[PDB]
């Protein structure tokens, strides 16, 4: 029914409606805290109401399942067309208004948002778009539309025919977070990722935005924690780190290099983030994949997954 939901407010099964990522985030929102970046979660019924329930589009969609994997030179143009259509389609005022509603508490288009595609299927399908540091309403009405549009790239349209997913059922729910500015960023596996064994928690940790480490453009320390003790640290030479431009976009800075070799997290912050990553582990029961960041001395959970 709803178009937007606030993370704390949402309950299971919000997955049908808010996607896997939004599901996990809301779930995270609950322990408290375990603070989670403020935001909301635009629902699949925006996709449905916006593109769901349209006519150039639906027949276009139909034209597609008259497809094959081997009609190549066509689904290219065709893809371009669906895509342009998703772009050239306005988001109704009402949905647009409900955004402003919940958004004006946290609040306003004051802060810059992260716009993350949020899949239903809790690989190469286009349900992973992340878009950073988007400022103001008009601009995220645009990216919201770009996330939806990603679903109809040739690669995503290839991957869906290959695994016989059907497009008429493709829905995309967009998660919007207000981004805070990081002292540090990182990942945390609550399980040796190679051997699958639990008792060693692994943290990665750099300066600047989290996306830059996840996307692997940047170097990062590597601490290991085993029942409340630091069993290993690896301080990396962090030459680069990425930050968000007030004007907009992101910039890649070169670190002072005195701090290039500064241990990112304090041994005490390390044990701190350890418990946190393991408090979170408790609730899901199974082992997690925790993007995080460190603002003002607070640890926020940006995402949580499960492994594999």
């Amino acid at each position: 029914k709803p178009y937007v939901l606030k993370f704390q407010e949402i309950r299971p099964h919000s997955e049908a409606l808010v996607g896997g990522k939004g599901m996990n985030l809301g779930a995270c929102s609950n322990i408290e805290g375990v603070h989670v970046p403020a935001g909301f979660c635009l629902t699949t019924e925006a996709y449905k109401r916006t593109l769901a329930e349209n006519n150039e589009f639906t027949q276009l969609l139909q034209r597609l399942s008259s497809l094959k994997t081997s009609d190549m030179d066509a689904i290219r143009e065709i893809s371009e067309t669906i895509r342009t259509l998703i772009q050239h389609t306005q988001i109704p005022s009402e949905i647009a208004s409900y955004m402003d509603a919940t958004l004006l508490d946290v609040g306003g288009y004051e802060m810059p948002f992260a716009v993350r595609s949020s899949a239903t299927a809790e690989s190469f399908a286009g349900q992973h778009d992340t878009y950073l540091n988007i400022i103001g309403k008009d601009a995220l009405l645009q990216h919201i539309s770009m996330c939806w549009a990603s679903l109809f790239t040739e690669r995503a349209i290839i991957y869906r025919i290959q695994n016989q997913f059907d497009h008429r059922k493709v829905q995309l729910a967009v998660v919007i977070q207000q981004m805070i500015s990081p002292e540090a960023s990182g990942i945390l596996f609550t399980a040796d990722p190679i051997t699958s064994n639990r008792k060693s928690l692994s943290i990665d940790a750099s300066f600047g935005l989290g996306e830059a480490l996840v996307s692997g453009l940047v170097s990062a320390d590597s601490y290991t924690v085993r029942e409340n003790t630091i069993t290993n640290k690896i301080i990396a030479t962090k030459k680069l780190a990425i930050y968000s431009l007030k004007e907009g976009g992101t910039e890649t800075r070169i670190l002072e290099k005195s701090q290039q070799t500064k241990q990112t997290l304090t041994d005490q912050q390390i044990i701190q983030l350890a418990k946190l990553g393991r408090k979170i582990e408790a609730y899901f029961g199974k082992p997690q994949d925790i993007e995080w960041c460190l603002a003002e001395g607070a640890f926020y959970i940006v995402q949580s997954r499960p492994i594999t």
